[PDB]
């Protein structure tokens, strides 16, 4: 309840605002994306959400004018109006645009040490 916010996802998720659309079968809907990860996405639940949580969903993100990203995701969970999705497959090109978003959001060398060492608890040592 303090500075732990009960973290359960190894590392945070590049949170930024943008427009996202989800397509499941012959049905499409417009949604706002609240945050994403190199292997997961979070979105808002629209009213026209006429889909079966058991069947897969596809997500398309729109950032730049020439930046169209496509990812295939499945319903992971749903709580308080928001919906989570786990990436099952994503285009090689889309993967790179996500890398670009992560790199730019990263910024550059910094201090706080700890924060930097935190990568230790996950990967790359
Ligand atoms: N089943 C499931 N549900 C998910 C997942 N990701 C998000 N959610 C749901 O969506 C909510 C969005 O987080 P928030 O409350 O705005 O804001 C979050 C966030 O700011 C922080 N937080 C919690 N766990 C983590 C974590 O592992 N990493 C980071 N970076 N922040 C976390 O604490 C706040 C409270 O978290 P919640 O009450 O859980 O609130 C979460 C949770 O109900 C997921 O992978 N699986
Ligand atoms: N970027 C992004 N990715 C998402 C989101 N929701 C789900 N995913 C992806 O799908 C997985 C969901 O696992 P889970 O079986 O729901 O189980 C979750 C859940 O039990 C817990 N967890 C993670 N983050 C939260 C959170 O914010 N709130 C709560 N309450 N639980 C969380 O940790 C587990 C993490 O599972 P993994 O598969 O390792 O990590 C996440 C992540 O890879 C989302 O909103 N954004």
């Amino acid at each position: 309840m303090s500075d732990q916010h009960d973290e359960r996802r190894r590392f945070h998720r590049i949170a930024f605002d943008a427009d996202s659309e989800i397509l499941q079968g012959e049905r499409r809907w417009e949604v706002l994306l609240h945050d994403v990860s190199l292997h997961g996405i979070l979105v808002g639940q629209p009213q026209d959400w006429n889909g079966d949580p058991q069947r897969p969903f596809e997500a398309r993100l729109y950032l730049g004018l020439d930046v169209l990203i496509r990812m295939e995701i499945s319903l992971a969970w749903a709580r308080d109006g928001l919906l989570g999705f786990e990436c099952q497959h994503i285009d090689l090109d889309s993967i790179s645009h996500l890398r670009r978003l992560v790199e730019l959001n990263l910024g550059d060398e910094e201090l706080l040490e700890r924060e930097l060492a935190l990568l230790v608890s996950a990967h790359d040592d």
